């Protein structure tokens, strides 16, 4: 694949993060990317090839494959996978700016040795005091925050399109109606156990992955109002 | 693929550029080349051997099939982001210019250590003073608007070519009238659902590209009036 | 394959372990991965294609397929090498977090430069003296011991599943009875010696491992009772 | 690919170049390079499968073939490149042996710290003043004008050889005359479209690389004749 | 291949050893395993698709080809390198395990600094002098011996089994019989030259490397008698 | 391909050499190496698919490929490019034997600061004087003349191999005659043109690479005359 600029930057952006974020790091490195190139990609190797129907019709089994998947779960999951990892890379770039307000405040006060007092309340506002152990406070919390809200409901809207597409199981035989295909005809899939068993592994790994942000949205509610 | 060298080129000149064209690079990273490399080229994997026609005459599916794709989506798309590249590793080239010019200038004045003010007039006007902070003023800004406007113009046309070519969608029966065919012919596609949806997807794609840089020549238009 | 960042992420976690723990690293990388990936997964290349019935009703060999594999052995293998690998990771982690609290200790003590004697007695209890020489003691043999625990049974479980599913040995001929196959028809499968020869060898890998751990385990234990 | 040591040496031959080389260079790794092995190499995936020719006579359509296609275009071009990339190899080679001679000469002066005159102009015979700023005068610019000419003799030969032999466009249909073919048969060729766009793209981008060269070759005299 | 584990593995190694295990290293790396990955492994890339038999029969082809090659070549080929492999690996966690012990009597003299009397002894006694010198001597010695016999005796079984099994030639014709083909069939093999003359070659260097350790392991018997 | 090793160990070699080697290393990297990966070994993808016969006697086919192509090739130009490279390692072997025994010298010599007179002419016996400048005189010119010989050798041996099995032209009808096929059959090759071309290439280029070596011993052998 080409999934090494995606997992550098996410390698990049682990660094700084609480352990309900790492966690769901390791988690998608682990079950969602590694798992699917490896093997469960294979599965879905010769879904055209290997479908076939009961008729002589010619251009009838291009027609109904077509009609039986509007979308294959490989490039589902993909997408999916895409859309539930780019706030994590907007609150890298929110961190990388405070740093950048950090290095320019501290060029600035170490030119200057009132001042000190301003120069110390902004650097106590963003949370830089040790010069490199940046503090949720203010707007990185809100940050996060929203990327957690938008991730969740992005993996929520995902999981609500799949079940009103596909369902979560796919029977071994399927009944098509459409032209040129003269009245109904009988068409069978490969390898229907397998994408089963793979689709509710893929469900459970979903489910495992909103309920850890959920307890890290959580976690971080309490640790805010600790303050 | 073989994008590592214009992928490490886009590295190299994205350390010094706005905001918005670090945002632009960041989605040309994830959506144009990562999203097309993992799961869309696959889908246009058997455009050929699934094609098929409703006739015995020898020879009219290959002529049916060049009538109906001139040219294969996955191919234009490959050439537009190649063609929408360009003026950015110009842009570089400059900035190189700039930093080779500050260098020599540098040794020169190092060997000084009238002839002052000239030096120090010729490093505000490239806007060199801090050895490391080079600033958008006079030559770099001309070729930074230049760059963005000929990315947006080829942009559009690319645009403008695809729309006339083939439109937005793919039915799933062509009519075939074209030698040695006999009269007329039907042929049926591969995958049509799956290739509507992702040329949709790259459609909205580049329509937010082409937003982002409009929004991001008029922020720079908005700086250059502010001095 | 992708087995890279686990890889990566084994190879930095077994610089410390247990000589135990070493040599099933060493086993794991070397049999469970290197020998699967270059050699046993190209058998399993026309487990589809080369399966063939005697009959001509349309259909039928795809529903004897799916009957006669519910799922392939090296998905099965890659699922078990994913699941038996998890636990290692969560003591890295806690080997992470003692780091860090040494870290912090070590930045109070410096600071401070009776909290001595508090410090000296949080450093021994977590067996943090030597800053780099990290001894187990209290939490991380606690850890250290349910991981192996639950290595063991996962392993297990994957066993027994396996023995209840298919066996040990793949039969050169299939009696297949599923509709649409009228009556009973005969299945030929493809290459069953060398399958049944990579099953018995994959299983007496297993039960290797099964022994080195138990081996660690009891010696780990005698450790403990030492002190 | 393996263009991975070429690139390499390209990388390392760039480093001091005129600026028309260095276009060059860009260019040639951008269209010539990068652009054949991401897309243009696809489409002769299958000019040997998805020929066919309108017979049943055993053998004509390998015969046929043959008689069509010589040598594939792809390859062409792969050798177009191979020959069109030594002469920069040859100057690289030379720099190199100047910077050794630099090397020992220094050793030499640094050994004797009439002969500091010999030193100094030896020095400045090969333009070798600044260590580490190697200037083309006497033997390089002599290198240098007979590399650029070789490299535009050699590309304007492949470019006449490839309109002898073929032309700039591919007919959708191909006349065959040759044993065991009984009298004349009709052969269709494949993508006939797709591979003339790619054809006149190559040639377009030939043609720019001469004239940037040339304009390199005059600029290059010019400066010569400055002095 | 994934074969970049076991030959780091193997390039850390090969820095404390004799010249013949040196060389045994350089031949295993070259010839077993550079020369199978880059050709050797794609002659047998058909074997089961251009296997064929003289009958129509149902099922009878790969009941003949099971019955025919019980593990491919290749297969088997991966299997000896693996297990010619291990005994060096044990060798290098030996060594290992010394310098540990050196590292650990070099930090208790530092901290010293008739102990020293012990502490000479037990650094000449493992071969510990001049800090980075380890010679063989008791217990590496040992090792080292048992490790050439173990690597002598794997190869000289896997050769056993391999006569066995096959022999060292492919004949063009194979006689077939088993159920359900009738009587007696004819079936033709793929590429027996090729085949037999990779044989031929593998079995002369096994037959060389054997007798290469066996010169290392006299040459070590000879250097240990010296003392 | 797997060419990572040996190409390394070249990039090792390579610093130390006369030019004519140089020269040598250069062009086996550059023509047989890079571009027998690149676009040579595709043309050998379908010289067994694409092979046909006149005839519908079973198992004909594979009996007269057997007959035509003896060794692919490929295949032979890949053992012959591995049989033409061993000698440089075993130069490279006995430079680093001369820089051990240099390190051993310079150790003892550094201990001692008659004896200065012996180590001064050993040290000039083995042309190592300026620690780093390694001259050929006595030992390492009669490695080297020995190894240019067996290089030079080997490579007319398997041009006069190739020449006697099969030639240098490969023509487009081949006549088969052996059992079962009854009496004779024509069978028709695939991509005969573009095979003969390549084959002219490749011979062209190992006779430019014999002429390189024997003006390499040459020059060689005038040098040691200077002396
Ligand atoms: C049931 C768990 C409920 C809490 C789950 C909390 C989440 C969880 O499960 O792991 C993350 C957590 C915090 O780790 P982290 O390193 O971020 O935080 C440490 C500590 O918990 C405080 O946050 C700070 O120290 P102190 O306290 O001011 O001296 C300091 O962090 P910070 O403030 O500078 O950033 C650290 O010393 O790890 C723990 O071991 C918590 C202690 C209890 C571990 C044992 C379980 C009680
Ligand atoms: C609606 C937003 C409209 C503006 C969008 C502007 C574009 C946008 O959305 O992000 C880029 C922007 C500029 O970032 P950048 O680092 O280039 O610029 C910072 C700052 O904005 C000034 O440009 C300079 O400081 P000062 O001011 O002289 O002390 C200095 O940059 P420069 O001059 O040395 O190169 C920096 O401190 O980031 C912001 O946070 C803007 C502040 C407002 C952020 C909050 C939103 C108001
Ligand atoms: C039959 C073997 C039964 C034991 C199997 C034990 C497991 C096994 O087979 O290998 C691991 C083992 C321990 O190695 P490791 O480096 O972890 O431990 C060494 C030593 O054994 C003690 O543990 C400590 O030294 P001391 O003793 O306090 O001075 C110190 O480790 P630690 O305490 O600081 O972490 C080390 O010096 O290696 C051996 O050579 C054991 C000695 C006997 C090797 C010869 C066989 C008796
Ligand atoms: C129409 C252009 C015609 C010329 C095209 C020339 C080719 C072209 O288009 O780019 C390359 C060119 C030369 O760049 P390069 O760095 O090699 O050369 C610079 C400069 O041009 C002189 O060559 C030298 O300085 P000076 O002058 O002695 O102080 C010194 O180089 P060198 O001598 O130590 O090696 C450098 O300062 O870049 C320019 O900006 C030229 C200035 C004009 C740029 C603006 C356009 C006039
Ligand atoms: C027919 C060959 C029979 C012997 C084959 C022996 C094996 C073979 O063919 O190559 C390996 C061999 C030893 O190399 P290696 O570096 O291990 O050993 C060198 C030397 O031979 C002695 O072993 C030691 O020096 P000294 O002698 O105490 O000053 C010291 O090694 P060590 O002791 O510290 O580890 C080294 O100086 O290389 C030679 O050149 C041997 C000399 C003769 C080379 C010329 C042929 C006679
Ligand atoms: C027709 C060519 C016939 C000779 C072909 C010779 C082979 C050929 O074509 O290139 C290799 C050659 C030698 O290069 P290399 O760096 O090995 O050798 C240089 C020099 O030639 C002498 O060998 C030594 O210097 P000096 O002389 O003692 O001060 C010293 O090398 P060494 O001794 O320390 O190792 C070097 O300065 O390069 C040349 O430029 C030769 C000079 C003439 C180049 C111009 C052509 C005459």
């Amino acid at each position: 694949g080409d999934w090494s600029a995606l997992g550098k930057l996410l390698d990049k952006v682990q660094a700084y993060s609480t352990a309900g974020g790492k966690v769901w790091l390791s988690v998608l490195f682990i079950f969602r990317i590694l798992l699917l190139g490896t093997a469960v990609e294979s599965a879905w190797g010769d879904e055209q090839s290997a479908f076939r129907c009961n008729t002589q019709q010619p251009g009838c089994e291009n027609v109904c494959y077509d009609k039986s998947f509007p979308i294959s779960h490989v490039r589902f999951w993909v997408l999916q996978i895409i859309f539930v990892s780019v706030p994590t890379l907007l609150y890298l770039a929110h961190v990388f700016y405070v740093m950048r307000k950090e290095e320019k405040l501290n060029k600035k006060e170490e030119e200057l040795k009132m001042h000190l007092k301003q120069i110390e309340i902004k650097k106590f506002k963003y949370g830089i005091e040790e010069h490199g152990k940046v503090k949720m406070r203010g707007g990185l919390l809100r940050t996060y925050i929203i990327s957690i809200l938008f991730k969740s409901i992005f993996e929520v809207a995902f999981l609500l399109i799949q079940w009103y597409i596909y369902g979560f199981s796919l029977s071994a035989v399927y009944t098509c109606k459409r032209d040129p295909c003269p009245h109904q005809v009988d068409c069978f899939l490969s390898r229907p156990t397998e994408k089963t068993i793979f689709i509710i592994f893929m469900l459970v790994v979903s489910l495992v992955s909103l309920a850890l942000n959920i307890i890290e949205l959580f976690y971080v509610f309490f640790k805010g109002v600790k303050d």
